């Protein structure tokens, strides 16, 4: 199965953080090192991915809800060096019966930023492959190509994050 970048949509509405991950769950659950992987068929866990592909959409979801600790452990948001713990609120899985096609899984993550937050850093592990982190709800917002370790700092919208320059 061709490996595509995960896509992450990050939005803040004051202190409320949403991160929505568009991803392929099957490699992440099988434990496959996705770093420099173009196709899961060229990895040792190919059969493990393909067994996971065979499950119904409801089974895949409950397995994602059941293993969130392992899956989300190395995914972190910090803001001013304070950890911003993420909750898994919701899980979608596309229903594609053709087993030779990958299906998208979406994770809906939320947290609360500290009072007065101005920047956050997202950390994604190299083992999970590329993440294209897009900041939503802002003109000329942050884009990042996360291949392992911390993002560059993401500048936040909203009243708390504003700074008045010393002169106009
Ligand atoms: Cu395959
Ligand atoms: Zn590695
Ligand atoms: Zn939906
Ligand atoms: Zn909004």
């Amino acid at each position: 199965h061709e490996v595509r970048p995960a896509i992450g949509d990050l939005e803040t509405e004051g202190a409320e953080l949403s991160l929505v991950l568009r991803l392929t769950a099957e490699p992440l659950l099988a434990g496959v090192d996705l770093e420099g992987v173009e196709d899961t068929n060229d990895t040792a866990g190919s059969g493990a991915v393909d067994q996971l592909r065979a499950l119904a959409t409801a089974d895949l979801m409950a397995r994602v809800d059941a293993e969130q600790g392992r899956l989300l452990g190395p995914v972190s948001v910090t803001s001013g060096g304070t950890a911003v713990p993420l909750t898994l609120d919701r899980v979608e899985v596309d229903d594609i019966e053709n087993p030779e096609l990958p299906r998208e899984t979406r994770l809906f993550l939320s947290g609360t930023l500290p009072a007065g937050a101005e920047t956050l850093v997202v950390t994604w592990p190299a083992e999970y492959g590329t993440l294209i982190l897009r900041q939503q709800g802002v003109e000329a917002g942050f884009t990042g190509y996360l291949t392992g370790g911390p993002s560059e700092p993401i500048t936040l919208a909203g009243g708390d994050a504003w700074s008045h320059p010393q002169f106009e």
